[PDB]
């Protein structure tokens, strides 16, 4: 109501575009919580001001950064090292429940019905799934917790060098305590951009609440032809197996967000 | 006990030599349970005395095929069901390696297994634990009949046939230990660098199985002439290879 919120991070402005389109997603599907983006300095002045058309509140945070290039070369990804700054989002006491969503999700259908869950709720991880995958949870905002989390960083750090793994280390119970706080994938549909066969999503795709763009790839990186609505499909790509996603993001994107970026 | 088994299929020679490797392996780690293999009259009668040798029950069962196209025949694996001299068993697939004992499992329920990567909300039917029973086998058998597979195989039949696996009891969900896939450690190498020292079972799933690797005993080393997609890990790849050497292929050549 005033008291819940979805919860984003954005550290520039290509992420900045994921949140806006993930943004207009949830209003399409007439959430009634509130929208936040948490915002770092690198976000241009006027991306802020395009972010706050769309999100209620743009919250300026610190990058928190794992430096930790050894983790990171592991898992691919030597940029994601700045995704510790997800931990601001137990400092927003102001809402006694959230759920936090990564930039590069999009939402499908009215997903409100997260707020029924409690801390730590979330799905699993496509590759690992006795790990949750953390693009999309279900948190209570702590100064207890947020402190604690600050401190598991800085003190132990992560296996993955970002929030992902200190977030499975933090809240270890998840994959054997409690079902009713693991989320049904379709609310965490991570698996399209990086898996070739999955005989699944042709009979449960359909279903899929939130599509989550995991991976190096993001749908901002393609080549949108808006005249003809094709994508210059990038060499050997899985995400065109299975379109629908990346072309309702460049749908959505085009339509509600570029007039915003005027 | 007499009454528990582990439960492997084989339809041809080429897998028979897997589910020697696993049957292998789980004497290596002093199981106290029986060791049965299901095989079909294609792998031949050469092997399946070779089978008999390492398996405490050889039992012969019909194909049973779905129509990888080479993994129709998976819904053989039905077959497991009724080996009613059982109360409990753990299926595992002829792909499959144990590298410690995993007696627990027999304190799981059915149906308990693994979430399958790429899709976590339906389980990996490699590793299974199950009860016998000639109603559910004939219920898998007509599922199987009137409705098929989702994905062709088994592992779509058995996820209809239990489908609350994902949301019911916890306690029913298999962790990584029991099966461990390179897609996995391919996927989130992070979590097999911090976890994986802990795996107890490596399931070698895909199309290049670790009889298609060429193993130089001499350079203690593997490479496969057709690409493998899965990464497999080298490591395992080595592991299975030293038991194969050493334990299977007397038995062969
Ligand atoms: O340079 C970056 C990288 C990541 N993120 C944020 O951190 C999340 C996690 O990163 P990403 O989605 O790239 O990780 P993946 O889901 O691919 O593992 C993003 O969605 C953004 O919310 C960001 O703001 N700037
Ligand atoms: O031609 C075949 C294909 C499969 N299988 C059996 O069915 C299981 C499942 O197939 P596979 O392990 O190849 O599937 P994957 O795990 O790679 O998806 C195998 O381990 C064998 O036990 C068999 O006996 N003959
Ligand atoms: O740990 C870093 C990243 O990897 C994870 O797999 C998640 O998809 C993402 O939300 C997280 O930020
Ligand atoms: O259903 C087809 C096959 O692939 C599955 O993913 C399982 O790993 C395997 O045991 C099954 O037989
Ligand atoms: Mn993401
Ligand atoms: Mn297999």
């Amino acid at each position: 109501m005033t008291d819940q919120a979805f919860v984003t991070l954005t550290t520039n402005d290509a992420y900045a575009k994921g949140a806006l389109v993930l943004g207009s997603s949830l209003k399409q599907h007439r959430t009634t919580r509130r929208l936040v983006v948490l915002a770092t300095p690198q976000v241009s002045d006027s991306m802020r001001k395009v972010l706050e058309t769309v999100f209620d509140e743009v919250i300026m945070v610190d990058v928190l950064d794992s430096g930790d290039s050894a983790h990171l070369t592991l898992m691919k990804r030597p940029e994601l090292g700045v995704t510790l700054t997800k931990l601001h989002c137990w400092s927003l006491t102001q809402y006694s429940k959230c759920v936090f969503m990564d930039a590069d999700t999009l939402v499908l259908a009215n997903i409100d019905d997260l707020f029924d869950r409690e801390e730590l709720s979330a799905a699993p991880d496509p590759g690992w799934p006795d790990c949750f995958n953390s693009g999309v949870f279900v948190y209570q905002p702590s100064v207890e917790t947020y402190n604690q989390l600050l401190h598991l960083a800085s003190e132990q750090g992560s296996f993955d060098g970002g929030d992902q793994g200190i977030l499975n280390t933090f809240f270890s119970s998840w994959a054997t305590t409690d079902i009713r706080k693991h989320l049904p994938f379709i609310y965490n549909l991570s698996s399209i951009s990086i898996f070739s066969y999955l005989p699944a999503f042709k009979v449960f795709g359909a279903s899929a609440k939130v599509v989550h763009f995991l991976g190096r790839v993001k749908p901002w990186n393609y080549t949108y032809d808006p005249k003809t609505k094709s994508v210059k499909s990038e060499a050997h790509d899985p995400n065109m197996t299975h379109p629908e996603f990346l072309i309702l993001w460049w749908n959505i994107f085009t339509t509600n967000v570029l007039p915003l970026l005027q």
